[PDB]
């Protein structure tokens, strides 16, 4: 959860 979703940010644009 600290490379899927950090990167996930740039997929949700959170």
């Amino acid at each position: 959860w600290l490379r899927r979703i950090k990167a996930w940010l740039r997929r949700i644009k959170a």
